[PDB]
């Protein structure tokens, strides 16, 4: 059948070169250029030209005129010029050349095509926004086609000495190349001009439009539209407003509606619906396009080793013929020698393959990640929309955390599947190509290498498993250390007061240095083994394959069988290793689809549960009618739980209808029926007008108080103030610091229940709804406040007198004013009627509940304070949400000077042993150098085989080659062991010890000002990053950096002229690296912060589904969810394309390196010095450089993100410590305090330098062993006297003398240790009872038991567990009562052998019985100690022998209790009169 075609092809082409694709000279033949490339591009231009022409003529003119400029006349001029040259070329055809059908058909088709192009340029300029894709590809293909025609003509002239179309044909084709190139540049480069008219509307847009929509096809391929964003993010920090809008197809509303339409189509039109089929039906097209580009990428990827094989064969045969003919120049026709130009065009073919592979690869990634974003947006919005209509049976079925995790986890899993979906076929497809390539290259010996890779797969999996086990144990010890630090920080006050810093620091170091770092050493060793395995296996595949080849095959192991084999094995390594990841992704995704499908199929609310209708007009009209013996069920499956039975409820406009009964008696169910939450099995139900609703639990959004009251309604100053006054919220609003601007709920200030209920009701009144459904709002409200609410809101004289009101409450006050009552017992309404009817019908129980109940500043404050038909509220325009990050902008005050803080890197290098860092870098060089010399020996081995034509001394060459591979592998083993054992672990031990010693030594002002959570975060997260992650990133960076440096010097050694290529590419590489570093880091930050509000909002919605469904604000809440999805995706879209912007440039740079190495090598072949080994070795290394450039840029980003952890750690390490703990010469005697003589010498102090004085000129002198009471008003600084005594805050003026030695000269340890304390903040450390009494183990157990006996704590300690002192205590002392903690603090205090005690009870009022026993123990046991008593209540002070009166930091009165009471005008007496003690006295 095909025999006719073979003969028919001979008739078309008459040139002796033939129709074949590649000529003898390595270029496209004349018949192939004219017959195929130019004809196909002409047919392409014709069929797609007229396609676009009819489309652009059918399409309506948009009205946006583009100004006719020098662009359009230049394009039309050059296209006319091109038509002229094609005409002249047609005339230049000779008589013999007319015989070729191909060339005449080429000029005919090109001439016809140019008229279509001439028209389409005009239509494109007039109407099309972007430069038309068809024109750009047409001029690209004809630039290529005419350039190939030029090179063909020039090669035939140079080698054969005849112009194949005359000099005229050469000159015309030269001008056609120049004309086509200039038309391509004028089409692609210049920006489209615009008329001045339409620019007035550019101020309406909020954000700039996406440049992707305006990007022509070359810009889309090269991703050059990202370049402007990269320059912006390099130059400054990216604010949210800088990010462009999403492209037109990415809106969450459009995607969700598309997937919703497909999904409900599956539900309706199939008996076995599947969510997966719906997804793959609606987003399946671009995945097919991605698969097509992946197939092209695989073919082009595996073309490169074959071109390398061709080139090495060419260089071998070129040198062979030079040596053969030069050695036989003695003789006198020789065949046509190999042309050197064939080498250059092979070198250029490698560039074209690398460039095309780069382009299709990133178009594959573009379509893949775009599909991932589409599936994420569509599923997220569908999940939210399904949440609003979940039946309460379904809502109670599943927990809130699981439903949020559907959005947060499962959708993220399906997004990740889209990345790896194409590898199910591309993996086998790449493997099948590679095995076929290797089989033809090496024969049967390939299978030994494949067996080794397959065998080493489970070994890799086993190492990953045990690595995961070690990582989990590392995380467990991290949590252990974090919890210990948390207890230390939370109880830092007691820790400093008792001088317990040393034992708890020793406890922390025992955990750290004994368990965590020991486990980290094990992790380091196993990572070293993993690195050794990853380094030896790529060698061992090639070494074993060549070993088996040489003995079994008689063929010579030449270079072409070796370096292409190494490249092919390297390409084989990746796809054979990703398959376990792909399969794991599929299983995880299959689980996620199961979760989502089960979620979407949950039972939804019955829409017809109630007929909701427009409002009723007249007062007294029936706004609610439930009747006909209506029956409603809580659940339809599995249990038919009848919620309500025989309901006949009816309510009228303006009247207050009350539902009364026990909890669960049906009252909350009947309100749920009005909302339509319950399923209606029988009866009819109606509700008229807008509904406002209040849940029994007051649900509050986490926004502002004003946002909670408005709740999407427009602002109105009069009603906003009026409702605040009506709800008695003004006093509560005034007490709040920022008033209505205060944040609310979980993130903001927590509100008390009665205050919370008032805010919830205030929302309802502001809506001005037609019907009010109130599920017991007065339960958490005080009586007098409730009366105020009954007067102004609910009463007939209130705001809502004209509105319908339903109030399910049982309080007597509400029932008295209520119009009609309904009695509801256990889901059955017994009887209803007006309140007057029941009053005379006293025999019924409704009167009885009133009977048995029976019978000023707060009431006055509550009571401190026509308009026919209050018009309803207006819902405000939804508009658009913009994320708020103003605090973050304040943090980034630098505005991206962005120069690297090299002081951090040097400080970290000094944290590691700097000598060990040099050793670590040394073994990287030794590793790579041996690996490079391993290939050099392989080059020498292959050359010897090629020269001999056999395999002489196979054992000798193979043994030496094996030795160098093991040498390189052992160097990586020693590299990673030195990394973890010596460098990384030493730095982690050094940094953590430096930080803990500094933080524990820091003064109290540091702990007070800084949040405790922030300090704990730096102890946990930053140390974890330094231990596990920071060492990893440096090792990956230096290994790849040294790898590229050895790759460069190998190529330069083979061809010294390559230096001139590296320098321009080096500056471009650094130029792209810096732009990616700043921009991609900032885009990831924006992406991260924008993720969380979507989940927090959805969790917030789930709490208040009843409220949202009550007010019918579903559309508003749905819109808010859609807007927050787009805000996150607006940051995610440029973040992803940042990678493809970078990866295109680096692969382009890598492709140019391959061109430079190949072409300069062939230039060296003309000199005659080149050998087959040199081009094989240098060019083989050049192919691998593209991956290493990607690693270096990526690891630099990882280094910068993690190195800030070292900066934060050093920030706390540099904290200025307080006064020294010990002064060597000034240490007091062991007996000190000998007596307890306290003397103050004009003492004065401030809490902080910036704060005013809190003590002034204190001259207090305390006799030994006197009971001193401290009395003072709030804010007098009475509590500051405690801190002054222990030097917790330094003395601004004066000094304190305890037993004729000033404590200022005494170290803080000697001061704080020798004094007994019962602090205000009673605190319990996590640990044993023994740990909380004597962590230093200074005292015997008998003394401890005596202390527990005196504290009345001995029996309770024995009761907790049989072990006694070893009994554990929970974190924070949760197991112990608050009063018990006071006794425990008392147990600590009495055990200290010192003669001075200070007792602080400035706020201790929890319980009196624990106070009484504490008091009696103080009087009895502590007789010999000088006691200072700081007490809130004066009753504890009246028995004191001496009393200090502190007022405004001065010594107001220092008198006995009798003198104070005798002086009725004293400050102490007046304070007692305020407390009422004077009345008793």
């Amino acid at each position: 059948m095909a025999g006719n075609l073979v003969s028919w092809a001979c008739k078309l082409c008459r040139s002796p070169e033939g129709f074949g694709p590649i000529s003898f000279y390595g270029d496209f033949t004349q018949c192939f250029i004219d017959g195929v490339i130019l004809n196909l591009s002409a047919i392409f231009m014709i069929t797609f030209g007229i396609r676009d022409l009819v489309n652009l003529c059918k399409k309506k003119h948009s009205g946006i005129k583009y100004r006719r400029n020098w662009i359009i006349v230049s394009r039309m001029a050059l296209v006319l010029l091109e038509i002229a040259f094609v005409s002249l070329a047609s005339l230049n055809i000779s008589k013999e050349e007319a015989e070729n059908f191909t060339i005449v058909s080429q000029y005919a088709s090109t001439m016809l095509s140019l008229f279509v192009a001439l028209a389409l340029h005009w239509i494109e300029y007039d109407r099309s926004v972007v430069a038309n894709t068809v024109l750009l590809f047409y001029w690209l293909f004809e630039t290529f086609g005419n350039f190939a025609k030029l090179i063909n003509i020039l090669i035939r002239h140079t080698y054969e000495g005849i112009w194949y179309s005359g000099q005229t044909g050469f000159i015309l084709t030269l001008f056609q190349v120049i004309t086509c190139a200039s038309i391509l540049l004028l089409e692609a480069l210049p920006k489209k001009p615009l008329m001045p008219h339409q620019h007035i509307h550019q101020t309406l847009t909020r954000r700039k439009p996406n440049p992707y929509d305006s990007a022509n096809i070359f810009s889309r391929i090269t991703f050059s539209w990202m370049s402007g964003l990269m320059k912006t993010g390099y130059e400054k920090y990216l604010v949210e407003a800088d990010l462009y809008k999403l492209p037109r197809n990415f809106s969450s509303e459009e995607l969700s509606q598309k997937l919703e339409k497909n999904w409900e189509n599956e539900l309706k039109q199939k008996s076995n619906p599947s969510l997966s089929w719906a997804i793959c039906r609606t987003f399946g097209s671009k995945m097919l396009l991605a698969a097509f580009f992946k197939a092209i990428h695989d073919v082009l990827a595996f073309t490169q080793p074959q071109l390398l094989r061709i080139l090495i064969k060419f260089v071998t045969d070129y040198n062979s013929e030079r040596q053969d003919d030069h050695s036989s120049l003695q003789g006198f026709n020789h065949p046509q020698k190999l042309p050197i130009v064939r080498g250059f065009l092979i070198a250029f073919a490698m560039f074209l393959v690398g460039f095309t592979q780069t382009s299709v690869l990133h178009q594959y990634f573009l379509n893949v990640f775009n599909t991932g974003m589409y599936i994420k947006s569509a599923l997220t919005a569908l999940i939210y929309q399904k949440s609003l209509v979940l039946s309460n049976e379904a809502s109670g079925l599943s927990s809130t955390g699981d439903i949020v995790n559907l959005m947060s986890v499962d959708v993220q899993k399906l997004q990740d599947l889209t990345q790896w979906l194409n590898l199910i076929w591309s993996g086998p497809f790449q493997i099948i190509i590679c095995l076929y390539s290797l089989y033809k290259l090496l024969g049967n010996s390939m299978w030994v290498g494949v067996i080794i890779l397959v065998i080493m797969m489970p070994l890799n999996s086993f190492l990953m498993r045990i690595q995961k086990k070690l990582q989990k144990s590392q995380m467990k010890y991290k949590d252990e250390r974090t919890r210990v630090i948390s207890e230390i920080l939370n109880n830092i006050k007691s820790l400093k007061l008792y001088a317990w810093e040393k034992p708890y620091r020793e406890k922390l170091e025992e955990v750290r240095n004994n368990k965590e770092l020991k486990n980290l050493t094990k992790l380091g060793c196993y990572m070293a083994v993993t690195s050794f395995q990853f380094n030896i296996v790529p060698f061992l595949v090639s070494c074993c394959t060549f070993a088996v080849f040489v003995y079994t095959e008689d063929r010579a192991l030449t270079t072409d069988l070796v370096f292409p084999a190494l490249t092919l094995f390297n390409l084989l390594s990746f796809p054979l290793m990703i398959i376990p990841m792909v399969l794991n992704s599929f299983i995880e995704a299959s689980v996620s689809i199961g979760r989502l499908f089960t979620f979407f199929t949950n039972e939804e609310l019955q829409p017809d549960s109630v007929q909701r209708l427009p409002k009723v007009k007249n007062i007294g009209d029936v706004a609610i009618n439930i009747g006909d013996d209506a029956t409603f069920l809580w659940q339809r499956k599995p249990e038919y739980k009848v919620a309500l039975k025989n309901i006949n409820f009816q309510a009228k406009k303006g009247n207050l209808t009350c539902i009364v009964g026990k909890v669960g008696s049906g009252k909350t169910a009947l309100l749920s029926c009005m909302l339509g939450d319950l399923f209606r099995v029988k009866g009819f139900a109606t509700v008229h007008g807008s509904v406002a609703y209040v849940s029994q639990v007051p649900w509050i959004m986490n926004g502002t108080v004003k946002e909670n009251i408005l709740f999407g309604h427009r602002y109105d100053a009069e009603f906003y103030e009026k409702t605040i006054k009506a709800c008695a919220l003004t006093i509560d609003l005034a007490i709040l610091m920022d008033g209505d601007k205060t944040l609310v709920g979980e993130k903001g200030i927590s509100l008390s229940g009665g205050q919370k209920a008032r805010l919830s009701l205030a929302r309802a009144v502001y809506a001005r709804a037609d019907t009010y459904l109130l599920d017991d709002p007065l339960a958490a409200v005080d009586e007098h406040v409730a009366r105020h609410l009954i007067e102004h809101v609910l009463g007939p004289n209130g705001l809502l007198h004209t509105k319908t009101k339903v109030l399910a409450t049982n309080k007597v006050s509400a029932l008295s004013i209520a119009d009609s009552i309904a009695l509801l017992d256990n889901g059955e309404i017994t009887q209803q009627g007006t309140y007057d009817e029941i009053t005379k019908d006293a025999d019924s129980p409704l009167w009885k509940l009133l009977n048995n109940y029976g019978k000023e500043g707060e009431l006055e404050q509550l009571q401190k304070l026509d308009a026919i038909s209050l018009r309803r509220a207006s819902d405000a325009t939804l508009g658009s949400i913009d994320f708020g990050d103003d605090e973050n902008i304040a943090k980034r005050e630098h505005r991206e000077q962005g120069k690297v803080k090299w002081n951090i890197y040097l400080e970290y290098a000094k944290a590691c042993n700097p000598k060990s860092v040099c050793v670590f870098i040394l073994f990287i060089v030794i590793s790579m150098f041996l690996s490079v010399m391993g290939n050099v020996w392989l080059k020498h081995w292959s050359e010897v085989n090629s020269r001999y034509g056999s395999n002489p001394n196979a054992a000798r060459y193979l043994a030496i080659y094996f030795a160098l591979g093991i040498g390189s592998a052992l160097a990586t083993l020693i590299q990673t062991i030195v990394l973890w054992v010596f460098c990384t672990i030493h730095a982690s031990k050094y940094l953590h010890n430096l930080m803990t010693n500094s933080v524990l030594r820091a003064p109290m002002t540091f702990f007070e000002t800084t949040p405790i959570g922030r300090i704990l975060n730096r102890f946990s997260n930053d140390i974890y990053k330094v231990d596990a992650l920071l060492g990893r990133t440096f090792s990956q960076f230096f290994v790849n950096a040294v790898k590229v440096t050895f790759t460069i010097t190998v190529i330069c050694a083979t061809t010294w002229q390559f230096i001139f290529i590296i320098i321009p590419l080096s500056v471009f590489y650094i130029y792209y690296q810096q732009y990616y570093l700043r921009t991609s880091r900032e885009l990831r930050r924006l992406d991260s912060i924008t993720r969380s509000p979507i989940y927090s909002h959805f969790q917030e919605t789930l709490g208040g589904l009843a409220t949202v469904r009550g007010y019918s604000q579903q559309k508003r809440f749905s819109h808010i969810n859609q807007c927050r999805i787009d805000n996150n995706m607006s940051a995610f879209y440029p973040s992803i394309n940042a990678n493809r912007w970078l990866a295109y440039r680096l692969e382009l740079i890598g492709s140019i390196i391959i061109l430079g190495a190949a072409t300069l090598s062939v230039f060296r072949l003309k000199q005659g010095t080149l050998t087959a080994g040199m081009v094989g070795l240098s060019l083989s290394y050049a192919l691998q450089i593209t991956q290493t450039l990607n690693w270096i840029v990526r690891m630099t980003v990882e280094v910068e993100t993690n190195i800030v952890s070292v900066e934060r750690i050093k920030e706390y390490a540099d904290l200025k410590s307080e006064a020294p703990l010990i002064v060597e010469g000034h240490r007091p005697p062991k007996e000190w305090p000998s007596q307890g003589d306290i003397k103050f010498n004009n003492y004065s102090t401030r809490y902080r330098p910036e704060l005013d004085l809190v003590l002034k000129h204190i001259n207090i002198h305390i006799k030994p062993n006197e009971k001193v009471g401290i009395v003072g008003r709030t804010g007098a600084g009475k509590s500051s006297l405690t801190l002054a005594l222990f030097r917790m805050i330094e003395a601004s003026e004066g000094n304190i003398v305890i037993d004729n030695i000033a404590i200022n000269e005494i170290g803080l340890y000697d001061l704080r240790h020798k004094l007994s304390i019962i602090p205000q903040d009673s605190q319990v450390f996590e640990g044993t009872v023994r740990e909380n009494i004597d962590p230093i183990n200074q005292y015997t157990d008998e003394a401890i038991w005596r202390a527990l006996e005196l504290s009345h704590l001995k029996e309770h300690v024995l009761s907790m567990s049989n072990d006694g002192l070893d009994a554990q205590l929970t974190e924070g002392g949760g197991n112990l009562s608050v009063g018990q903690r006071q006794l425990l603090c008392l147990a600590r205090a009495m055990l200290v052998p010192s003669k001075i005690l200070v007792l602080d009870q400035a706020t201790a009022a929890v319980d009196v019985e624990t106070d009484k026993v504490v008091q009696e123990t103080i009087r009895t046991a502590f007789k010999d100690r000088t006691i200072l008593t700081i007490a809130h209540r004066l009753n504890t002070i009246m028995d004191s022998d001496r009393i200090i009166v502190l007022d405004n930091g001065k010594v107001a009165e220092f008198d006995s209790p009798g003198q104070l009471l005798s002086d009725n005008k004293s400050l102490f007496y007046s304070l007692c009169m305020e407390a009422g003690l004077v009345n008793e006295n």
